[PDB]
């Protein structure tokens, strides 16, 4: 009885990006899933205030002060599951929500792709669940009656990880399913493409990682793969290409 409209998909991003990245985000995933999907950023725009409205966040700006804003704007709308990416990521959310049905409803959860205390690395997205974010608030806040010495020198996702595990006593459920860039994503074909609930692109040990798709798109007109793979899961969309 989990539904998508129970899911905050949050993205990071920087004003820098918003061409080179953001609408690429907004022409393929985000368009599956815009009631649910939250984009922070530190500048306004004319394109993604059209697009996005309220659903553009522009910040003013012991977690990042993005991060914060993202953990912030999650709590402050009561749904059940928080679902953090960046600008860099393609999530697939037919995927994604049969992962998240699998949880039995009223234990906490922490889902990523783990990385070492273990944490889920931020540029694969990972997934929290209310109850669970609740408890994280006095030391994601930086709040002045806990012990954040050891959270400032911290990235965010190592920071979620530490409150966890290591303040919370609770586990990161590793998934195969979420994947970032420092990952040798050729691995990943049209085969077992669908399955997954996080892609990814960059470049990492002098090599662009990409997932294997031979098209609809040349590598020159879509070097991230992302509107090929887009194509592949929703094949109806009118400017999809033949190859
Ligand atoms: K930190």
């Amino acid at each position: 009885e989990l539904q998508l409209g129970d899911i905050f998909i949050a993205v990071k991003t920087t004003w820098a990006f918003h061409r080179s990245r953001l609408d690429l985000l907004l022409d393929t995933w985000v368009s599956r899933i815009r009631q649910q999907t939250f984009i922070f950023t530190d500048s306004p725009d004319e394109r993604l205030q059209e697009r996005l409205g309220p659903h553009l966040v522009v910040t003013q700006c012991a977690l990042s002060c993005k991060m914060a804003a993202e953990f912030d704007a999650f709590l402050v709308s009561g749904l059940r599951w928080f679902c953090h990416v960046d600008d860099d990521n393609y999530v697939n959310p037919k995927a994604l929500l049969q992962l998240l049905k699998t949880f039995p409803q009223d234990r906490d959860v922490y889902v990523g792709k783990p990385s070492l205390f273990w944490f889920a690395t931020g540029g694969a997205g990972f997934c929290i669940n209310r109850q669970l974010a609740l408890k994280m608030v006095p030391w994601a806040s930086g709040s002045h009656f806990v012990d954040t010495s050891a959270l400032i020198r911290l990235p965010d996702d190592c920071t979620v990880g530490y409150i966890i595990e290591c303040k919370l006593g609770g586990r990161l459920q590793p998934s195969p399913l979420f994947h970032s860039h420092l990952e040798t994503l050729q691995l990943l074909g049209a085969a077992q493409l669908p399955e997954q609930v996080t892609l990814s692109y960059g470049v990492f040990e002098g090599k662009l990682n990409v997932i294997k798709l031979p098209g609809p798109f040349s590598h020159e007109e879509d070097p991230s793969r992302f509107r090929s793979l887009h194509c592949l899961l929703y094949p109806d969309t009118p400017w999809c290409p033949l190859l």
